[PDB]
């Protein structure tokens, strides 16, 4: 009952904001720009600092033509929508958003301990304790998105920033969706999608499940379970209903995983009819106290290097492009509602 209150609480407060949206909360020469922290075919993610607070941000700027161009109009609104009702503490918050002639924005909470994936990479692969924590917090989250009716729809190490206490931020909500039912797009990264986004499949919240089941096997042996050199045959590998364990993965694991990476979707982990639970009682999770997660109460398996909140140390480097607005407004009528 503790779980089900907590829950509806949420939801309740999702639903208030989801269907009264916040718009329109600062503006661009409020802030000055700092670096730029990643880039993509249609924005960029830049630290920006509050020019009276002096508080830095992770601001992300699309383009609204490109968004246009690259059919990326309702993905769009869904990420901006959802992130301004959304609250839990493995998210990384959305603290202002604003649009102008060109571009639209949302500025966000820096995490400066960097991607996951770089941390990853680093050290090669995660001991199991280690891949447990993260694990536990992704777990969590998805509880509190798919009671809302929220598929994420892109997990990967890149996704998961770590920050001061060395907890997990899931940031990019650019896949992000209310779904009730069933949903079609193709959209994710190739070594995560589901079988049932591959074959072009009305699917469902199940496909988050699968890719936590890839994220953990890619945290515990450092590599992800489908891995080839082309998409075509990652997706072969992806539907066939085989996966290779290391050695070194424990039986706990190994069972786990091909409960998560189960590519009948019907009997997926998850996706059953105790839902999260049966995840959480398994057996590889025996040692998660659940709520001390939620707590931030647990101890990090690393606390990220980095010297204060405008280090940009653990994020790489790119060529600085301009912020340019156009005289003219650009796509009104697409973004109206943003
Ligand atoms: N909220 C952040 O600190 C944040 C930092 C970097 C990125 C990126 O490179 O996409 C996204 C978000």
């Amino acid at each position: 009952e503790s779980v089900k209150e907590f829950l509806a609480k949420a939801k309740e407060e999702f639903l208030k904001k989801w269907e009264s949206p916040s718009q329109n909360t600062a503006q661009l020469d409020h802030f000055d720009r700092i670096k730029t922290l990643g880039t993509g075919s249609f924005g960029r993610v830049m630290l920006v600092k509050h020019k009276e607070t002096g508080n830095h941000y992770a601001m992300k700027i699309l383009d609204k033509q490109k968004v246009v161009k690259l059919k990326q109009i309702e993905h769009t609104l869904n990420e901006k929508r959802i992130l301004q009702a959304v609250n839990f503490p493995f998210l990384v918050k959305l603290e202002f958003s604003f649009k102008d002639n060109s571009n639209l924005y949302m500025v966000m909470e820096y995490v400066p301990g960097g991607e996951m994936f770089s941390h990853l990479r680093r050290i090669g692969r995660f001991s199991e304790p280690h891949a447990r924590f993260y694990a536990a917090q992704i777990v969590l989250t998805f509880e509190y998105l798919h009671s809302l009716d929220l598929i994420y729809r892109d997990l990967k190490p890149e996704n998961l920033l770590i920050d001061q206490q060395g907890y997990i931020q899931v940031t990019d909500f650019g896949f992000a969706k209310r779904v009730k039912g069933r949903t079609w797009t193709l959209c994710g990264t190739p070594e995560y999608l589901a079988p049932e986004i591959i074959l072009s499949k009305g699917y469902n919240k199940a496909v988050d499940w699968w890719a936590l089941g890839v994220l953990i096997y890619e945290m515990a042996a450092g590599y992800p379970p489908f891995f080839a050199d082309q998409p075509i045959q990652i997706y072969e590998k992806i539907v066939s209903g085989k996966v290779r364990f290391p050695s070194h993965f424990s039986s706990d694991l190994k069972d786990l995983l091909r409960n998560l990476l189960q590519v009948d979707l019907t009997k997926r982990f998850g996706n059953l009819k105790n839902g999260v639970n049966d995840i959480k009682n398994h057996k590889w999770f025996a040692t998660t106290d659940w709520i001390a997660i939620y707590q931030r109460k647990v101890e990090a398996p690393f606390i990220p290097k980095f010297k204060g909140p405008g280090d940009t140390s653990n994020f790489d480097d790119y060529e600085e492009e301009e912020i340019r607005v156009s005289i003219n407004e650009k796509c009104g009528k697409e973004f109206t509602e943003f």
